[PDB]
């Protein structure tokens, strides 16, 4: 039994994993899916979770900063690309995103859908981005905010946006959409999700399958779901 605590993005990718390696191994990998708040708070308070794959870099700052992970062990596991989405009825095809990007004519009269860039991840990825490439003047009144990705999402499935900020993993997930564009990752703080074993959980079948979440098979499972791997 390998225990590993798991940012809920990555619930169907964990779950897929989990089924290859028991029936490759034979080794139970029981995973516990909560926003990556919740899981660290739970590892620096003594969770017996034996590894830990965060959603972003601070929460797993956090639990080593706790002493709760081991930090020879912390690596950065996946990446996610911002990327730009339109209704797959729109007659936009993909284009080129940088700094000429004639984002105005892209909008053809409408409102760019992002996650609230005040506290939404993607939101706030997005805005960084637009303002490195120097579009953020131009759309910053054109903006059609939501509370989180989802409801972002919403808006370009139902194609009352035509245009929206995701992730990867998101444009992937949402079959309404389509990706027009990828965000240069110099534009923008990378999107990462680290992985490391927790303090005093690094025994041989916990190794294991934390080397196992690098190798080829895993990262078959993570590239189709959207996510980039190391």
């Amino acid at each position: 039994k390998v225990t590993v605590f798991a940012a809920a993005s990555l619930t169907n990718a964990m779950q897929d994993i989990a089924q290859a390696y028991k029936k490759e191994k034979n080794i139970e990998v029981v995973s516990s899916f909560a926003s990556s708040s919740t899981l660290a708070r739970q590892i620096e308070a003594g969770a017996p979770a034996d590894l830990f794959i965060s959603a972003d870099q601070k929460w797993m700052d956090y639990a080593a900063d706790k002493k709760a992970i081991d930090p020879a062990t912390r690596a950065t596991l996946l990446g996610n690309s911002l990327v730009v989405v339109a209704p797959k009825a729109s007659a936009q095809g993909a284009i080129t995103i940088d700094e000429k990007t004639d984002w105005t004519s892209l909008l053809k009269g409408g409102r760019l859908a992002v996650g609230d860039p005040q506290h939404v991840p993607a939101g706030i990825y997005a805005k960084e981005a637009l303002q490195k490439l120097g579009a953020w003047e131009t759309l910053s009144p054109k903006l059609a905010p939501a509370e989180d990705v989802r409801g972002a999402l919403a808006l370009v499935e139902r194609n009352e946006a035509p245009l929206g900020i995701v992730y990867g993993s998101d444009a992937v997930a949402s079959k309404g959409v389509k990706v027009v564009g990828t965000f240069p990752e110099a534009s923008h703080q990378k999107v990462e999700y680290p992985l490391a074993i927790v303090d005093g959980h690094r025994n041989a079948a916990v190794s294991a399958f934390y080397d196992y979440l690098k190798g080829p098979e895993a990262s078959a499972i993570f590239k189709r779901y959207g996510f980039t791997t190391r």
